[PDB]
């Protein structure tokens, strides 16, 4: 298999970890390293357990020499340091472990400039950039405040590479879905890979303190044991959290960002309306392919587009039903305004890409390298969501007169054809 690995597997033995009731070994799979069943494994069969003595969570960093200096750092920042640190100690309790860890992943945080050019105009590129930058600052602020000061605990220098390394390791390895634990790293069940086969992301791991990894599916001897990293994440999110995406078009998403500008002559009243109904000055709406629009997107759109003619709805009189009206609809002008705004934004966005959906799809038809493959799937996906959105509002523009706006809804209850009320009027005075 692999010397460095052979070592890692031997170490787990001389620790009471890997015993005999452990149906799984390590091997070289298309996705790096994984866990292959040593013999038929059944659904919910405990695969392997790890002693908390071996975690790598804030509780461990706090209980180490640097625990003091990191005493006020954010949970992750603390683990970042811990990791960069232990990776240097020849007497580390994870010497064999780190000697197994991938130096890199296909997460966009490692992509070269050319590799990134393949995501030109994508939302993913934006998101990755932002994240890379943030992590940088936060990490450079760490160097000057903890690494350099305590030159006794941090002997060797520390580059951004080491930082992004630990950050990546953190975001692609740790198990956040756990109660009372959000960033736990477990050297054994670390090698478990992801598969679309697993459709029950309802924790493949439980706490007993120990880490019990139970296989969510029945596996025959020789085959790989997988798990579902996260059903709700988009391909954009999978692409950045780990270095991979799925073919499932339902994983494609594009998030729209709406806000009530302060330059809006009605900012104050509008913001009041939004907040009174669960929305902030700025609001993000995630749009997934083939899903119906998020509730709240249309009403908020109408709020944004409101305008002077209908500003009367922002009056105390309707503060108790305004959202309901926003939910139904305001007026033909309001609707038409917002529809155009969205359609234009979609067209504009669609134009930011350097490839057509056809070209992307022809490429997918050949052999694509890891990162290029990710970029192509991502961009095609986004173009689809973008087009779906424009498609939706194009229909709306057509049905611009089928909707019954505020005024019409008001005159619905007039009772023009009632009784000759004048006969009773004369019986009264
Ligand atoms: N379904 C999948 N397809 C491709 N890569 C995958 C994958 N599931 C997991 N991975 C890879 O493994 C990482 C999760 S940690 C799993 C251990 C890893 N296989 C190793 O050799 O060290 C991901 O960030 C990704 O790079
Ligand atoms: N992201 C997954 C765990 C991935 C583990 C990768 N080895 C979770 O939230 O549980």
């Amino acid at each position: 298999l692999s010397p460095a690995v052979q070592t890692f597997w031997k170490w787990l033995q001389e620790e009471g970890v890997i015993t005999a009731k452990t149906p799984v070994k390590a091997s070289v799979v298309t996705e790096g390293l994984g866990l292959v069943a040593l013999k038929d494994i059944s659904r919910n069969d405990v695969i392997l357990q790890v002693p908390k003595r071996l975690w790598i969570n804030p509780d461990a960093v706090a209980a180490s020499e640097i625990g003091r200096v990191c005493s006020e750092l954010k949970p992750w920042l603390s683990v970042i340091l811990f990791l960069i640190r232990e990776r240097s100690r020849e007497d580390s309790v994870w010497k064999h472990y780190f000697g197994i860890l991938p130096q890199e992943t296909d997460s966009t945080i490692y992509w070269s400039e050319e590799e990134l050019q393949e995501l030109q105009g994508s939302q993913l590129l934006k998101t990755t950039v932002s994240v890379k930058e943030y992590v940088k600052n936060e990490c450079l602020k760490l160097e000057q405040e903890i690494i350099l000061p305590n030159k006794r605990l941090f002997p060797d220098p520390v580059t951004l590479d080491d930082f992004f390394w630990a950050f990546g390791i953190l975001r692609s390895r740790a198990f956040s879905r756990l109660r009372n634990e959000n960033l736990v790293v477990v050297p054994m069940a670390d090698l478990i890979n992801h598969s679309a086969g697993v459709t029950t992301e309802d924790h493949a791991y439980e706490v007993k303190y120990l880490f019990s990894l139970k296989s969510p599916l029945s596996v025959k001897a020789g085959e790989q044991v997988y798990i579902q990293y996260d059903l709700n994440k988009s391909n954009a999110e999978l692409a950045l959290d780990y270095g991979f995406i799925e073919p499932n078009e339902n994983r494609h998403a594009y998030t729209l960002t709406l806000e009530i500008s302060e330059s809006d002559p009605f900012f104050d009243d509008k913001l009041d309306v939004a907040e009174s109904n669960g929305f902030a000055q700025t609001a993000y709406f995630d749009i997934f392919y083939n899903r119906t629009l998020p509730p709240g997107l249309l009403p908020y759109l109408r709020l944004v587009a409101l305008g002077g003619t209908d500003a009367f709805l922002l009056e105390s009189l309707f503060r108790d039903t305004i959202w309901g009206h926003l939910e139904l609809s305001v007026s033909r002008d309001n609707e038409e305004l917002l529809c155009k705004a969205v359609r234009e934004a979609c067209k504009s966005a669609l134009a930011g890409y350097h490839t057509t959906i056809e070209q992307d799809r022809e490429l997918k038809e050949g052999n694509l390298d890891s990162r290029l493959a990710i970029a192509v799937g991502i961009r095609e996906g986004e173009k689809m969501v973008l087009q779906q959105i424009d498609g939706i509002f194009e229909q709306k523009e057509l049905e611009l007169d089928q909707l019954e706006y505020y005024q019409e809804r008001r005159l619905k209850d007039l009772g023009l054809c009632g009784e000759n009320g004048d006969i009773l009027e004369n019986l009264y005075f």
